[PDB]
């Protein structure tokens, strides 16, 4: 609605920076509203749930494991590794890893998973071929999250990522039994509470990942809906502001309710 896209300009005067958006319908997969849909912009942490999508296409193929196992060692910890840093000792399965990846943004659970699919030129030929052309990630955590400005290293459009979730949670390309797998992990995260979770009506359903970095970047993406399905898929990337972390959810949250009372 552009009552929403009022709301995101307001977003940009208040932040001082640029917000990138975009409102998909999951079916058709029709594009309902935009704004700066083909700049680029960090995913952050967004990213993790692309790639758990690559791992569970593996599985599907056979080619991985969600039982198997990983160990690792003080030396793989990276900074923000809250689940991770707790299993040093016993190690963890990929579907773990994957939980811990999306639910809780843990950083070293993400590299490690990384390093089992081929590194970042791995996943970003993943994604190329699924036909995100523009999608791209060149780096590890948590150097990824560093935002320099104009930097093509680790970014998206609003427009990528919208479709590319679309195609992941809806597409033939995982498996019924990896799609549900991978939309379960979203449904369960544990952090973004202050976004748009914030701003949801009882009885909606909401599958999201969340990211945050250097530079004032932020952003979220998500498939929600009324009465427990999911009907939408919304984008939200922001770069460039000085604002403290609490007024960056603020007008993320203050976005969501635009797009909930014009639904
Ligand atoms: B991710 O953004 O690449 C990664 C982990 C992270 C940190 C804070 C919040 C989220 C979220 O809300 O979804 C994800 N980023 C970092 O590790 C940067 C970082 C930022 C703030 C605290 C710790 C790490």
């Amino acid at each position: 609605h552009p009552e929403t896209l009022v709301k995101v300009k307001d977003a940009e005067d208040q932040l001082g920076a640029r917000v990138g958006y975009i409102e998909l319908d999951l079916n058709s997969g029709k594009i309902l509203e935009s704004f700066r849909p083909e700049e680029r912009f960090p995913m952050m942490s967004t990213f993790k749930v692309l790639l758990c999508g690559a791992v569970l296409s593996r599985v599907d193929a056979g080619q991985e494991q969600l039982g198997r196992r990983i160990h690792y060692s003080q030396n793989d910890l990276v900074e923000y590794s809250p689940v991770t840093e707790k299993h040093l000792t016993d190690g963890m399965t990929v579907r773990e890893l994957c939980s811990a990846a999306i639910t809780m943004s843990d950083n070293t659970a993400a590299n490690l998973l990384l390093t089992t699919i081929g590194g970042p030129k791995e996943l970003t030929a993943f994604l190329h071929n699924m036909g995100d052309h523009v999608t791209r990630l060149d780096r590890w955590e948590p150097e990824l999250n560093e935002a320099i400005p104009n930097d093509e290293r680790d970014t998206t459009m609003p427009a990528a990522m919208a479709t590319t979730l679309r195609k992941l949670l809806t597409g033939e390309l995982l498996t019924l039994a990896s799609r549900q797998q991978l939309i379960d992990w979203m449904e369960a995260d544990k952090v973004a509470g202050p976004l748009l979770r914030s701003a949801l009506p009882a009885g909606w359903f909401i599958a999201d990942k969340s990211g945050a970095g250097e530079r004032g970047s932020r952003g979220i993406i998500a498939a929600l809906g009324p009465d427990g399905k999911p009907s939408r898929i919304v984008v939200i990337y922001t770069t460039g502001s000085q604002a403290t972390m609490d007024e960056r959810n603020r007008q993320i949250a203050e976005i969501g309710a635009s797009l909930i009372k014009h639904w």
